[PDB]
């Protein structure tokens, strides 16, 4: 129980150095939806030998972004440009996930291809009152009503995954991670506060966990299991994602997971599972038990809960965000207990390669 956020670890083919991850963060700062030399600097900052970072969500096709100037991997341009910051990141030893990102209906007629209705599980749109997407312009404006996939035309998103995950590996990335919660699409299909469907993706827990098994199952032949994560913050309510029963939600998904780990046999990458976030933790354990795997933690985390969360064997790997994106060597002064840049809003999702980007300082040496 003396294990901490620095004992090594074996996450399957990849031997962690501590449990210190980068998770996975949205910054905008990739124009055009094709990365560059800024997210090069930005997560070669960030690295460390031996430790795990995983990108900010990335566009499965077109049509999946709901936020400016995030990367996309569909594509050979894309990919290309994905490389340096892959070797950025490896010259540095570090190991980097691309996080496999559709926002479904979490998006807008300017991120869609002809400004067309951006699909979803549902028709019903993300209510106004609550949350509105954020436009290249820095705009904020309401959700609009998305047009509920039809069945067959699953397996077609299940291939954008494919494609982008094997770019992923293309690009030289270590693997990649399934983003399945925070109101996007995959989510809209786990959640019954999302899911309004009838037909064979949605009702019972398991046809809510349907389209994120097609998603696993297919990145999971085109690249292995072992080089996928799947984050799933089940209790959390974003973009309206909530669930009448999150415990027992997130326990199909983990069943979900145990199987295909049966049968495909290796196991995956990892879970990821961000917290629901006297009652602000104790419900991450079940999944946490539930699941045969590394088990990463996010949400709320800063040192403190991070090694009580592995030291108290509470949870495996833990992953780090506002933190992260205000100390670069966020893991040496953990390490240390040094001091803690704070963190700026304001910038998390602007366009300067620099200015709230790689400007948090490393401690002065
Ligand atoms: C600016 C920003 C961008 C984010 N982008 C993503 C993303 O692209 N994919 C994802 O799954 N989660 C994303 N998240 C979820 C966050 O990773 C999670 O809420 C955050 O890491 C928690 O940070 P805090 O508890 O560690 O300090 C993002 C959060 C922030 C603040």
């Amino acid at each position: 129980s003396n294990e901490t956020l620095f004992s090594s670890y074996k996450m399957g083919r990849f031997d962690l150095s501590h449990r210190v991850v980068l998770a996975p963060m949205t910054r905008c700062r990739a124009l055009n939806g094709v990365p560059n030399a800024a997210l090069a600097e930005y997560y070669a900052q960030r690295t460390t030998p031996g430790g795990f970072l995983i990108s900010e969500g990335t566009m499965v096709s077109p049509g999946s972004a709901g936020f400016p100037h995030v990367p996309g991997i569909y594509s050979d341009e894309q990919v290309e440009a994905w490389k340096q910051v892959v070797e950025a990141v490896h010259a540095k030893g570090g190991f980097i996930f691309c996080q496999l990102w559709h926002v479904g209906r979490a998006s807008h007629a300017v991120y869609q291809p002809n400004g067309g209705s951006p699909i979803s599980s549902t028709n019903k749109p993300i209510s106004e009152n609550r949350w509105r997407v954020l436009l290249p312009d820095g705009s904020h404006v309401k959700y609009p009503k998305p047009r509920a996939l039809e069945a067959s035309e699953i397996p077609r998103v299940v291939e954008d995954y494919c494609l982008s995950a094997l770019n992923a590996i293309r690009a030289g990335f270590d693997g990649i991670e399934i983003h399945g919660a925070h109101g996007y699409l995959i989510d809209q299909f786990l959640k019954d506060g999302i899911n309004d469907r009838t037909d064979q993706y949605g009702g019972s827990i398991a046809n809510r966990c349907r389209f994120l098994k097609q998603v696993v199952e297919g990145v999971v032949s085109a690249i292995g299991a072992s080089k996928v994560g799947v984050r799933v913050s089940p209790a959390i309510d974003h973009l309206d994602a909530t669930d009448s029963d999150p415990l027992s939600l997130g326990l199909a998904v983990v069943g979900m997971l145990n199987k295909l780990q049966g049968v495909n046999g290796s196991k995956l990458a990892y879970l990821h599972v961000t917290q629901p976030r006297e009652e602000e933790a104790k419900l991450m354990k079940s999944l946490r038990m539930a699941y045969n795997g590394t088990f990463m933690s996010s949400g709320g985390f800063n040192k403190e809960l991070g090694m009580q969360a592995v030291q108290q064997g509470d949870a495996d790997l833990v992953s780090y965000g506002r933190l992260f994106i205000a100390n670069p060597d966020l893991v040496s002064r953990f390490k240390i207990d040094g001091e803690l840049n704070k963190y700026n809003r304001k910038t998390f999702y602007t366009q300067d390669p620099v200015v709230g980007y790689t400007d948090y300082p490393f401690l002065a040496p």
